[PDB]
């Protein structure tokens, strides 16, 4: 039921942002809701080339690190990496299928684009800092701890994958396959897009920001320079895609658009909450771990952990979460100097 | 059974281009086919903008034109449109989800991307030639003319990702679905995926050239500028697109990656022959309605059915298949110097 070429004529100002008829043509000349096509402008005026940024100098810098900064770095690194591998694929697999406007259809295919450079520049970095760049890509995979902290993220977008596959195959209804019974609700498909669209908005607001900070952290000592002005270019695109997966929430929420969903995002307000404070824990978690055989100079698990809530409370009422931390002032105001947005 | 991140360490370099583990790291260290890699980075050093393209004139010349060269122009325009709205979404939804090696996954996200671009760019060429570009993107869903030759690309789509899913929820073998029974083979899959290639090939090889020309012969009359700029930035992705799907489509033929795939190729040599000779007879029909108001100097339904023969012959030739036309030199030699 889903077509590459939707040969009914429609007003593609009234559809909805999902689950509406398939984009036919793609015109940018308006727009439903012109966040998007301010967005991909800002994103291709944002475009850069990995190669064009020198890391040299980072190979000796990572080098003379002590052991547990070594292990700091490389670990975060593995993780921006992994992050950055689902990001590249998933809004393109999992939500280009469900998109009813193209404003968005091309937003999704440009963020999946950018993430696809970020992508590019790790290998870029891993390629100039160690011998055998295929240690570090091997351990990503297996990596106990990063699929520790990432957990979950392959599952919301792979259920959600599966679910629009049955609805698009069979439609709504009570199903029969293989003597089981199949349901196909299209409400259960709302809620699961909806919770992973929230998901991918605590990628986007909170995953990556702390990592950034475990990054820069070393560019304020002068370190892995090379590494930080990528950082900084990446870390500029994220504010792209934080602020189109809030639109996408805040638009869902607020009932203007699909007053289902409007509905739903309603009746899972808790259950995002803790989903949000359980992304904010992994985080937590991870900070423990990395730095436990050493912290490092002018980061530790305190400080980090700090920042964890800090910015989750910034992110979860940007989407009308309740706040689940002790407000405070940034705890690490030397990150904004990194933070160009 | 699909996944955004296959959790088993696997070896991308011995995976097969496509029905392989869904790749799960991207790294770009290393290819099994560095053809792809080189794509990728031959595209990213072609990014281009757009709206920066000054087609401030264009609207002067094209007001002046004679009522048929707008209709030439413009269906013409529209044809393009049609199939790059197809192209910026299509790669993506039907080959990321069986791409087995990196450097192809990003290569098909580069493509589809670019893509997406060329759609943006007719936005900015037709909001600037008509007060109403509505009219102009209405008329794209609705044409039969343009439907009429653009006919069986959504739907190789459209039939591939269909049996795409029912490979990945039910796997292969002979299933029960609501009291029917449902056959879920993947050699029979591979067959849809091969062919869809073979399709997009003619797409990118031949459908979009034809247009090209139509393009650059307004160029030549030193009309439309702006338009022919955008053409020619546009021409140069396409080059690297077709690049792309003869590799492809040769490397799956050499037996060097899936060796299911180059038996299917072998098998299959009759319907990839009789695709490129439907899509010819299709461009040929379309001038029949591109033509409808009169021709112009040089451009003519004679002129367009010699060029679509001549440039099929050259494409089949690339994946090996056997000339369907008699041979002859280009009948455009002229549209040489915007091609490049
Ligand atoms: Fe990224
Ligand atoms: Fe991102
Ligand atoms: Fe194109
Ligand atoms: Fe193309
Ligand atoms: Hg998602
Ligand atoms: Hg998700
Ligand atoms: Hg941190
Ligand atoms: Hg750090
Ligand atoms: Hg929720
Ligand atoms: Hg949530
Ligand atoms: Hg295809
Ligand atoms: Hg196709
Ligand atoms: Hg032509
Ligand atoms: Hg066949
Ligand atoms: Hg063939
Ligand atoms: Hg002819």
């Amino acid at each position: 039921a889903y077509t590459t070429f939707s040969q009914t004529k429609n007003d593609q100002l009234k559809e909805p942002m999902f689950f509406g008829q398939p984009v036919n043509v793609a015109r940018y000349d308006q727009q439903k809701y012109d966040i998007f096509e301010k967005l991909i402008e800002k994103q291709l005026s944002f475009f850069w080339r990995p190669e064009e940024v020198d890391v040299s100098r980072d190979r000796i810098d990572y080098q003379a690190l002590p052991e547990h900064e070594k292990h700091i770095f490389i670990s975060n690194l593995k993780y921006q990496t992994l992050l950055d591998s689902i990001q590249g694929r998933s809004p393109n697999v999992a939500l280009l299928p469900l998109i009813s406007i193209p404003e968005l259809e091309t937003w999704v295919e440009t963020w999946a684009f950018s993430e696809t450079i970020h992508s590019r520049s790790f290998t870029h970095i891993i390629r100039n800092i160690v011998n055998d760049p295929s240690v570090v890509f091997d351990d990503i995979v297996t990596n106990e701890q990063i699929q520790k902290r990432a957990e979950g993220i392959s599952s919301y977008y792979d259920e959600l994958i599966e679910m629009t596959s049955y609805w698009h195959l069979l439609g709504e209804g009570t199903h029969t396959v293989n003597g089981k019974t199949v349901t196909v609700s299209l409400r259960e498909l709302k809620k699961k897009l909806y919770l992973c669209l929230m998901s991918v908005n605590a990628l986007e607001a909170i995953r990556f920001y702390v990592s950034f900070a475990c990054s820069f952290a070393f560019a304020e000592r002068e370190l892995m320079e090379g590494n930080a002005k990528i950082i900084r270019l990446i870390a500029r695109d994220a504010a792209l895609h934080l602020t189109g997966t809030q639109h996408m929430l805040n638009l869902l929420r607020s009932g203007a658009d699909d007053p289902e969903m409007a509905e739903i995002a309603e009746e899972c307000k808790q259950e995002c909450y803790d989903l949000f404070v359980q992304a904010a824990q992994q985080e937590k978690d991870w900070a423990d771990y990395l730095f436990r055989d050493g912290s490092m100079i002018g980061l530790n698990k305190d400080i980090l952990c700090q920042y964890v809530e800090y910015i989750t409370n910034i992110r979860m009422q940007a989407v009308g979460l309740d706040l689940p931390f002790q407000t405070r002032s940034n705890p690490i105001p030397w990150i904004n100097t990194w933070l160009v947005s």
